[PDB]
């Protein structure tokens, strides 16, 4: 199963000739420029922002959300009667005479019911994404993604959102709980993730069991 | 599903700084906290059980 | 659902400087604290306990 | 039940191919300024 | 039974795409309001 031919993560060349360089103008200086690439107005004391698309941003993903509730009531209800003629007076016996107004009762009532929820999630680590678009206000639209090959398997951090540039610090970062439509993934596949995925039918009985 | 309902009046004078006011200054306070879901269902009497509550002797 | 009620006669002059006066300082103060569900109806006593708490001779 | 093929949550491309930048105007000057927005 | 169309609590769409904005007026002014509330 180990020889079973696979295309690995890092696809083509993991190398690069460097090419020869220009030759020399005859103009009368030692400074000789190659073709120049020009990148347009860069500010001197701006911060390093995205500004356009192709540009990169690190997202600090810091998620920390932990919500419950819980609730319960209960009612409770106990009674006793009695009434006991132990000696019945003669003047009295055709009333209470031979137990006829001797009586004892009881009842009980009870209840409990409660009930409760709680969800939790967390998330930290550091993605680099890029900007694929630049909205009207001036908002970014950013994407990523990393993937990670470690011996046996592979692993996808995905990220998406919308960052404001004002939040973006010195360092060209922001944390992850200022981007507004933040869609955060974390999958993997291999056998690890594999044995993660309940059986067919552990997951149908899950669904469709009584109880 | 947890909701959480007020209602009520309010007078002016009685908010604070914060655009904040007490619950005890508010004069028709109506205060709801209910929920839906089988939590809530679990903390409803059976049927049986809230009749003989209001109809058994004792 | 529980309801607090409250009616009263207040004299102006017993209000203090924060809109507040005590319930000992209202005239015709009356004071109701209900509830209904079945928390209360577990609280009234069944109809034969009733009966019998008022109808037995002891 | 994992090889069922499934749509992740971060659709679409993860990267963006930076532009070219415009050509600079012939005004005798170094500041060029792309379609200001 | 978790299998079961259900209503989500903040119906709607969850996101807002910016509006481009009112082109300025040619007054000599840098200074552009749009229609203001």
């Amino acid at each position: 199963c180990a020889w079973i031919p696979a295309k690995p993560l890092v696809q083509g060349a993991t190398t690069a000739q460097p090419i020869p360089g220009p030759v020399p103008v005859a103009n009368g200086s030692i400074f000789q420029s190659a073709q120049p690439i020009n990148y347009g107005y860069q500010p001197l004391f701006e911060d390093r922002r995205p500004r356009n698309i192709g540009d990169t941003l690190t997202i600090v993903l810091q998620e920390n959300v932990s919500a419950s509730k819980s609730s319960s009531a209960n009612a409770s209800r106990d009674g006793k009667t009695s009434f006991g003629f132990d000696t019945v007076p003669r003047y009295l016996q055709g009333l209470f005479g031979n137990s006829r107004a001797d009586m004892e009762a009881s009842g009980g009532n009870s209840f409990n019911g409660k009930g409760g929820a709680n969800a939790s999630n967390t998330f930290s680590g550091t993605l680099t994404v890029t900007v694929d678009q630049v909205l009207a206000n001036g908002n970014l639209h950013v994407v990523g993604e990393k993937q990670i090959a470690i011996n046996q398997g592979t692993e996808f951090i995905r990220f998406s959102g919308v960052v404001n540039p004002r939040t973006i610090s010195g360092s060209n970062s922001v944390p992850s709980t200022q981007v507004a439509d933040a869609r955060i993934e974390y999958v993997g596949n291999g056998y690890i993730n594999e044995a993660q995925n309940m059986g067919w039918l552990q997951r149908f009985f899950l669904n469709l069991s009584p109880m």
